[PDB]
């Protein structure tokens, strides 16, 4: 989308080969020397992995529950569509 995106923020993520996956904007990662890259970091949910995607790439979980927050056919997905609307700050220590 073409919003502001907070770490901490509810999102859909975007990958190729992947569908509209539910995602948080994560936190700066220990170890990430790396500047803005126009991509902010992405925490899938589910799958517990990280990536990143561009304010663009990924679109407000909120707004598009509706669109993209459907059952799909991909492992974690589901288990993240859970994670992501009970506890969006799920992560390990």
């Amino acid at each position: 989308m073409a919003r502001d995106f907070k770490p901490g923020d509810l999102i859909f993520a975007k990958m190729k080969g992947y569908p509209h996956w539910p995602a948080r904007v994560d936190e700066v990662p220990d170890g990430a020397v790396k500047p803005p890259t126009n991509k902010l970091p992405i925490f899938f949910f589910g799958t517990h992995e990280t990536a990143f995607l561009g304010p663009k790439d990924i679109f407000p979980y909120s707004e598009n529950k509706e669109k993209y927050g459907k059952p799909n056919k991909r492992k974690g997905f589901n288990e993240g569509l859970w994670e992501i609307d009970n506890n969006p700050k799920v992560k390990f220590s």
